């Protein structure tokens, strides 16, 4: 029995041909996101059009794929629908789109007053058919932060962290989230001011999926990863303005090691007012005090890095959150 | 100020009150004015400004300032800007832009010529990168 296969997809663009007086039709349909091209005569030439869904039955004879029959889907929509894995192809065409990921960590972002940062691991399938899961960054405000958990109610900055650092490590249902791709060529995710992230609390199947969720490269960044780090030991900040930039130089003790880094000062809209010497000052005060605080475990800091892995003098500081013994949370 | 004693002192003091530098066109600007994100007025040069590729509503200027670095010297560099249509449209003083292919028209007039910028901020990221931005009112 001559074997048979059964696919669907929206077609994209027909062709004809005519070589040696044996004409040659072929129809370039979207499979699973994939350009997969199929055999046809000149019925299917004109029955069939763009833009639509066809359930297609193929057939294999005289060494090529051929259209045994059509029938019609209608225009499936596949968001509030979670995916393994995207492509780069979805990436590029800046697809509202529902995944699973899993999370990692999240901090408010240095010199900024309303704005945070996300880090996840998804499964990003390239142009050659191999996933691999790689770190995605995510850029959104308190505001659509509050609304954007589902089941939990979030209505001040210091429950936002409170509700990262218990779903911290978990995996979570990312519905319709925009795969950005930039000018300058980034990838990162983005909040529609409609997208739902709904967590979801284990059961057992995550076992398959922490072996493939093995985050090597964050691709929201170039040749550098984000890794986040507990500062246990002495905690020492110094102002070192330099002549290409104002700088705060930091070195702390983890349980591992001690790293050296340093962080770009820079203030959020302080207008009409000296609100940038003064203030930055402040959180020099914050600064040196800090160690003070860790010794006596009034505090807990947690350092988020973005990281050069080769190279692992290239530290810089992006957000650096306080834990507080009484549950209350100070980032900077 | 007076000189004695090898120190610089305060002879006396005067009350001065908010000294104003927006709309007042500054020559150069300095790293600490992108950290603070201040909102000022320079004059600048463009360079050349296009559409970019893959996106609809967005355009890029390029212009040539003049940052000044704590040890003293300035330097020319080229600065990055980035705006839609619409607030690209009223930017321009004293131009009428009603399409986008009257913006391109003006961009390729204003090749080479030297822009006094106004209420212009200049903005610092995560990943660093300094540029600038066009406000609601510039």
């Amino acid at each position: 029995k001559l074997r048979t296969l059964n696919v669907k997809g929206q077609l994209l663009t027909k062709t004809t041909m005519s070589i040696n007086n044996e004409d040659y039709y072929l129809f370039k349909f979207l499979v699973n996101n994939k350009s997969i091209d199929y055999y046809g005569t000149q019925t299917q030439f004109f029955s069939l059009i763009n833009n639509k869904t066809y359930e297609l039955v193929l057939q294999y004879s005289r060494k090529k794929l051929l259209i045994k029959s059509y029938e019609q889907c209608e225009d499936e929509d596949l968001l509030m629908t979670v995916c393994k894995s995207v492509t780069f192809q979805e990436f590029c065409a800046n697809e509202i789109k529902s995944l699973l990921a899993k999370f990692l960590y999240g901090f408010k972002i240095y010199g900024s007053s309303n704005v945070y940062k996300l880090v996840f691991v998804i499964l990003l399938e390239d142009n050659n058919g191999t996933i691999n899961g790689v770190q995605v960054e995510m850029m959104s405000d308190f505001k659509r932060l509050s609304g954007a958990f589902k089941n939990h109610v979030i209505e001040n900055e210091n429950d936002l962290f409170d509700c990262m650092y218990k779903s911290e490590e978990k995996y979570f249902n990312l519905y319709r989230i925009k795969c950005n791709h930039n000018a300058n060529n980034y990838k990162s995710l983005s909040l529609s001011s409609n997208s739902q992230l709904e967590r979801l609390e284990t059961d057992d199947s995550m076992f398959e999926y922490e072996f493939q969720y093995d985050y090597t490269v964050n691709i929201s960044r170039s040749n550098k990863i984000i890794q986040k780090h507990r500062v246990t030991g002495n905690f020492t900040s110094e102002r070192n303005i330099y002549q290409n930039s104002d700088r705060f130089v930091i070195s702390y003790d983890t349980a591992n090691e001690k790293i050296k880094t340093s962080i770009y000062n820079r203030m959020e809209n302080a207008e009409s007012k000296t609100d940038y010497d003064t203030s930055i000052t402040l959180k020099d005060v914050t600064l040196s005090q800090l160690n003070s605080l860790i010794e006596s475990n009034l505090v807990q800091v947690d350092v988020y890095l973005v990281t050069d892995p080769n190279n692992v003098k290239n530290n810089v500081i992006a957000g650096i959150t306080k834990i507080e013994i009484d549950g209350t949370y100070e980032p900077l």
